[PDB]
């Protein structure tokens, strides 16, 4: 007999998958030919080209439990190879007798270079690749070629492309494994029948004293359901306006898709799909970019820019990013990494994050700001860095794209626009009940001070129970002082790279 290999990295779920699906289809329309292994491949190496935070290793075990379970309603299970590819491939391609390996494609350069090392290997060992293009509702290499070569990098001039182009059919679930064999044992769970089995939260968690509340389930299954519910006020869906949606309200203004999409468990071609039926129901909608379908094509877009640069996560090295002599401060670094800079809002964001692994886009707006061209003048490959670590949703191509955006270095350029971390917040919570929440010590502060508690008299501050610089840090900088310096420091630094 020989073996049929789905390998999962993305596209973490079952439905809309066709590389998922051709594996399927195929040993069911030759019964008693194939062995299926759906395998995950936890690699080491990713862990020295990412960070990872407790919530994300969560995300991920749930995400994994989900898939065993979905597949084993199949006639499968999920096989959890440990390894390397570079070790793994070779291995299972003779002991399994691999004749098929799909997968799904992904444009990260860890991904790329990975993916061609064992597109190599796998033909030397006789083994048929097929891959697929699930990820993105659009193939961010047909986007580049139907605009003669480079990415467009304006979303409108995205668009214009995109919409000339073929939305790709939407797959339901593979049909159930009919009459199939567990795979024989081979070399390695011969010696222990649980190596391929899911990790434990134990397993892949280390450091569990870093795991927020569990809000966000991973795996398909819930992603499903939280895309059923969010469909379910149409027209809530139809009027979507993302930047009127608050940043700071207590229960998420917007779907909370993205740690979804991020993995594959929703597919994006799905939930485009399902948005299109509600607009085409729904004649008062919004439009592109503000609208929900709108916050799809930021995705793709970002993909399709990121497809293009391999350096697009740094400053060096990077076409599209302007060069900025950001500077080196590691206590201002530190202080808004562990939200402590003194700002309630920005502190709140940043605890937020760190405790839940969510934020809104306009709170990423609004801390991402202050690190970078807004106050503190730091890098935004270390804001990325953090974002990386902390985020459910972390993409490599949706953060970097995002980081510059925010930071001035790339798409936008209207630096002078600056967000204050005190009022910002206010337009959306008068009360502060989001800072209330976040960062409790402030919590006696009444609205008029909650976001400025540094215009509290000394004796109120005792009176609040939390006095400035012992319970609550004094701000790191001054917002009406810094902020004047870095657009001056921002125009200079636009004026070099214009005359390069
Ligand atoms: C500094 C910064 C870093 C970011 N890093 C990430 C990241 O690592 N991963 C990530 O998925 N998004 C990132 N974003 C984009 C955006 O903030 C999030 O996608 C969004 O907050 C996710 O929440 P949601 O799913 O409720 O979005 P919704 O408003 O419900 O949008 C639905 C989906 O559309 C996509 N989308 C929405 N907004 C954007 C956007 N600005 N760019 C690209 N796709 C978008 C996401 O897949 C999201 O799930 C970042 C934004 C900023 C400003």
């Amino acid at each position: 007999r020989s073996t049929l290999v789905h390998w999962f990295r993305k596209g973490l779920r079952l439905h809309d998958n066709p590389a998922l699906s051709h594996i399927f289809t195929a040993a069911n329309a030759a019964p008693g030919r194939y062995f299926v292994r759906p395998i995950f491949i936890l690699d080491p190496g990713i862990l020295d080209w990412m960070q990872v935070g407790a919530n994300r290793w969560r995300f991920l075990q749930q995400t994994l439990e989900d898939l065993d379970n979905q597949l084993r309603k199949l006639n499968s299970r999920l096989f959890v190879v440990r390894g390397k590819p570079a070790e793994v491939f070779p291995r299972i391609f003779k002991s399994w007798r691999v004749e098929m390996l799909t997968f799904e494609t992904d444009i990260e350069p860890y991904s790329v270079t990975r993916d061609a090392a064992v597109q190599k290997l796998a033909k030397a060992e006789g083994v048929r690749v097929e891959t697929h293009c699930s990820h993105t509702i659009y193939n961010p290499e047909l986007v580049i070629a139907k605009n003669l070569g480079k990415a467009p990098i304006t979303y409108q001039k995205f668009l214009g492309i995109v919409e000339q182009l073929k939305v790709p059919k939407v797959l339901g679930v593979p049909e159930k494994l009919k009459n199939m064999p567990t795979p024989p044992k081979d070399e390695v769970e011969q010696k222990d029948s649980a190596a391929y089995d899911c990790p434990t939260m134990k397993q892949l968690v280390k450091r569990p004293e870093e795991l927020g509340p569990n809000k966000f389930p991973g795996g398909e299954t819930e992603a499903l359901r939280r895309m059923e519910e969010s469909l379910k006020d149409e027209i809530w869906v139809a009027r979507f306006e993302k930047p009127n949606t608050a940043p700071n309200s207590l229960e998420p203004s917007t779907t909370v898709l993205s740690p979804y999409l991020k993995f594959g468990c929703l597919s994006a071609r799905l939930f485009n799909q399902k948005l299109k039926e509600i607009i085409k129901r729904q004649p008062k909608h919004s439009q592109p970019p503000v609208s929900l379908i709108g916050q799809l094509m930021w995705r793709e877009f970002y993909y399709t820019v990121a497809a293009a640069e391999p350096n697009f996560d740094r400053m060096l090295g990077n076409v599209y990013c302007m060069q900025i002599p950001w500077q080196e401060h590691p206590d201002h670094l530190e202080a808004w990494t562990h939200g402590r800079t003194g700002y309630p809002f920005i502190d709140a964001i940043m605890r937020q994050l760190r405790q839940e692994g969510w934020i809104h886009h306009l709170a990423r707006h609004a801390v991402a700001c202050f690190l970078t061209r807004g106050d503190l003048w730091i890098s935004w490959e270390e804001g990325q860095r953090v974002f990386e670590q902390l985020l459910l949703d972390q993409d490599w191509a949706l953060n970097a794209g995002n980081w510059m955006w925010l930071s001035a270095s790339a798409f936008f350029h209207q630096y002078f626009r600056v967000y204050s971390p005190v009022a910002f917040g206010k337009k959306t919570d008068p009360q502060g009940h989001y800072i209330r929440k976040y960062v409790p010590e402030l919590s006696k502060y009444p609205a008029g001070c909650i976001y400025e508690p540094w215009k509290a008299s000394l004796v109120d501050q005792r009176a609040y129970g939390c006095v400035l610089g012992t319970d609550y840090p004094h701000r790191i900088v001054k917002h009406e002082v810094v902020h004047k310096e870095n657009i001056k420091r921002m125009g200079a630094a636009y004026k070099v790279n214009r005359e390069v």
